[PDB]
């Protein structure tokens, strides 16, 4: 039932439903077999930042994933959005872990969403700290705010070690607005940074980026290779 | 019961609850009779802004309304917010009809609210929709397919009614201050246009901040400008 538009670290190739063979970034139109992927080298342990951006003019949604010692791994998808997304949507983070698992924990998040005009409608904000209550944010399934300023989107258990088969999401208090057909510049970017740790064999299964419909919830079923996102594989 | 910090552009006097006896700008912490007031020249028919500032260092919360000719009136007030608000509010606009009548009409809103220890929230509506799904309307409060915020009825000829209450308020809850943070610091500015043919205008605009589930107190039109209860 739910629109689906992501971008996906994926941590762990299912190659049944279309994964490459390798850890990658992916971007997911309304399926969780991504349009286009790249291979993306996971540093376990070590703290990430994903940036992405897309405006409606270039029509072209990009994505890269970063760790401190400079590697990176990028990609790019041209798409007209305006014919995929609602005109109103909510924006979240997601996570899952399935018979592998691994942290999810994102330290810090921030988004901009601008529509202008013919003829600036605007939305930004930027989580550095998260607080144990946070009041602007939609936790759902297993996600919890800390104390420790983060946002955890799968379940650790107390002496810090990840569970599998959760899932977890949070999304922005507030609709957005992301495109109006009389915008002549609809464009939204969105940062996070983030933490995956595992001594696990492998680690899965990743952290994804989405816009959806205002009352998107978890589909039923949707740990391990689906992400949070999507009610199955197709 | 609603925890109610506003800037009031009182456009009638009414003297009995202490407003100046003139049109007014003002500073309200928690009353509708302000702590803080300046003389405001409302010019008819014209498009005004106001301009809302505070800081958690300077502890004072400041506000000018200007037209495009350059007359402008300011008001100033101290005061610690942390002392007076809960961490978490929403932020939103009210406006007044009483015995006599206005538009009270926005032509754009827009807020910055920042934590640094940075969190922040930004917003800014140039045009308002139809369905503007961030907003709560409360009351008369409409938005239109002009690109407007009407917070009080206007009738099908364009006509402001008398004894009517509407307001706005954004759709998150913000995070006003935070105790471990250095600075918290805020500001909001808003563009407007009053018009009457009526005997005098009345009763003017307010921007407010409150607790995050206050509604339109009961009986608050006229002079109470739909952010309280009374006039004590
Ligand atoms: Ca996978
Ligand atoms: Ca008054
Ligand atoms: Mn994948
Ligand atoms: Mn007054």
């Amino acid at each position: 039932a739910d629109t689906i538009v992501a971008v996906e670290l994926d941590t762990y190739p299912n190659t049944d439903i279309g994964d490459p063979s390798y850890p990658h970034i992916g971007i997911d139109i309304k399926s969780v077999r991504s349009k286009k992927t790249a291979k993306w080298n996971m540093q376990n342990g070590k703290v990430g930042t994903a940036h992405i951006i897309y405006n409606s003019v270039g029509k072209r949604l990009s994505a890269v994933v970063s760790y401190p010692n400079g590697d990176s791994a990028t990609v790019s998808y041209d798409v007209d959005l305006d014919n995929v997304l609602p005109e109103w949507v909510r924006v979240g983070l997601s996570a899952s872990t399935g018979l592998y698992k691994e942290t999810n924990t994102i330290l810090s998040w921030s988004f901009t969403s601008k529509l202008k005009s013919n003829s600036t409608n605007a939305l930004h904000f930027m989580f550095n700290q998260f607080s144990k209550d946070q009041k602007d944010l939609i936790l759902q399934g297993d996600a919890t705010t800390g104390t420790e300023g983060n946002l955890r989107l799968t379940r650790v258990s107390s002496n810090g070690s990840p569970q599998g088969s959760s899932v977890g999401r949070a999304l922005f208090y507030a609709p957005v607005h992301i495109w109006e057909s009389s915008a002549v510049v609809a464009s939204f970017e969105a940062t996070f940074t983030f933490l995956i740790k595992s001594p696990d064999s492998h680690p899965a299964d990743g952290i994804a980026f989405f816009i959806s419909n205002i009352d998107s919830s978890i589909p039923s079923g949707s740990t391990g290779r689906l992400l949070g996102l999507f009610p199955d594989a197709n």
